[PDB]
DNA sequence: GCCCTGGCG
DNA sequence: CGCCAGGGC
């Protein structure tokens, strides 16, 4: 299974071994980027991310969460933003690869894994369609070979 | 780098 | 909702 091999490889790159995992993968829309606009989180994907209490829906809120950045192979802190005026939620502080706009389509993959040692954690990977890019291979693993990539398209599902 | 807030169909 | 947009520091 090419998706399971990928997920296991991503966890092992952080020095853990995968017990189980969930994935949220999103083909970005042109407005999305690393954080000036962030990656907009579809409502159906809120439950994939950590609980962020919104104590007052009339006020902005913000949470951090740790995530292993696959491109840099280092642990990072992402920001999970609630902006009340829309209302909507964004991820920001992602890898700067996402800022380059001339190589669409772009993909983000988030993986939440339970580890065999009883720990758990988030993982992030991303890609575009430029020369040497990884969009096609990653899109095929997350979504299959039969469906068309489409800006905004996303999947949330167990591994 | 990441903040925040204007807007649209 | 899903998405477009842009100035501040």
């Amino acid at each position: 299974n090419e998706l399971i091999k990928y997920a296991k490889e991503l966890v092992r790159s952080a020095g853990k071994t995968l017990k189980s995992a969930a994935m949220f993968a999103k083909v970005l829309t042109p407005n999305d980027d690393s954080g000036r606009h962030g990656v907009l989180v579809p409502t159906e994907a809120y439950s994939f991310f950590p609980d962020m209490p919104i104590s007052d829906p009339s006020q902005n809120a913000t949470s951090n969460f740790p995530a292993f950045d696959s491109l840099s192979k280092t642990h990072k802190t992402l920001a999970y933003k609630y902006y009340e005026r829309y209302p909507e939620r964004r991820i920001t502080r992602m890898h700067g690869l996402l800022n380059e706009r001339n190589y669409d389509p772009r993909l983000t993959i988030f993986l939440f894994a339970r580890h065999t040692d009883g720990s758990s954690g988030y993982y992030f990977d991303c890609a575009n369609s430029g020369s040497g890019g990884r969009f096609e291979v990653l899109f095929a693993l997350c979504f299959g070979e039969a469906i068309s990539p489409k800006a905004g398209l996303f999947v949330v599902r167990p591994i």
